[PDB]
């Protein structure tokens, strides 16, 4: 399989180099709207930037600018939308994506404050009598119902668009145990909520892409996204060994830049996959 590559590659002590071609093959398209001096105040980090050919554009003449990437994986038939964690003044545009690509689900992968520090905006509503309004962009959140188990929590969130009150359930899937340092010891528990995530059609066709995020939107989300595709690929393909991780890997940066942002992430990615299709 790929896991005698993984097992090699832990043999050779060879993951740095792994990740590093990965980095220097990766693909480089420019990021023009995203730079622009109107537009610092929606992006968290300068080095973490959309390109401008799968960028998501708000529908709004003022600025349609997002920190968001489509990936569009068109073999696995499968789409996500990568973003960072919102921002205080980003929380009505997050909505409003959401909104306007149709998305059922919103995967989250930090929890609000890692290594003490704020990593997101509290951008849904935590008690259901205390509803969010966003003004900027007209809609209204209510937590509709929120079940925690030990690795993540799932909620109901409502979502209406206050100018044509038309409503939908969002699914808020959040996987709450990623570890601040490090990758988890082992894949069980994540494989367990992007199976969670996947029964709930959030990543189905009738569906908007599902949106991604965790600080940055790149690192744990790109391990998210890069583990759904191959494992997909492998149940689709007549051989399933022919399932290349890095060659995923590298068609997904095609669509927004740096996704899994160290080698331990590769290695992690790998053993997802890996753990996964015997799973499957």
């Amino acid at each position: 399989e790929m896991e005698k590559e993984f097992e090699q590659i832990d043999k050779s002590g060879s993951w740095a180099a792994i990740y590093q071609d990965i980095r220097h093959e990766a693909s480089d398209f420019p990021c023009r709207v995203a730079k622009l001096p109107k537009n610092k105040n929606r992006n968290r980090y300068r080095d973490v930037s959309p390109f401008d050919h799968s960028r998501i554009k708000l529908h709004q003449e003022d600025n349609d600018y997002i920190n968001a990437s489509l990936i569009k994986m068109e073999e696995a038939q499968r789409s996500y939308i990568l973003t960072q964690g919102p921002l205080p003044n980003t929380c009505g545009h997050f909505w409003e994506m959401v909104w306007e690509q149709k998305s059922r689900g919103v995967v989250m992968l930090n929890r609000v404050m890692e290594k003490g520090s704020l990593k997101c905006a509290q951008y849904w509503p935590q008690k259901e009598e205390k509803e969010m309004i966003f003004e900027d962009t007209n809609l209204k959140l209510t937590l509709i119902s929120e079940d925690i188990k030990s690795y993540y929590t799932v909620r109901q969130l409502e979502l209406e668009n206050l100018t044509t009150q038309e409503t939908r359930e969002i699914l808020h899937f959040h996987y709450t145990t990623w570890p601040d340092f490090g990758v988890p010891e082992s894949p069980a528990s994540f494989l367990n909520f992007l199976f969670k995530v996947r029964e709930s059609g959030s990543l189905s066709p009738e569906h908007g892409p599902v949106v991604v995020h965790c600080s940055a939107g790149i690192g744990r989300s790109g391990t998210f996204c890069l583990a759904d595709t191959c494992l997909l690929l492998m149940d689709k393909r007549k051989d399933p060994s022919s399932v290349d991780i890095k060659k995923v890997l590298l068609e997904m940066r095609k669509f927004r830049m740096g996704l899994i942002q160290t080698a331990d992430q590769l290695r992690f990615s790998y053993l997802a996959v890996i753990e996964g299709a015997k799973f499957i």
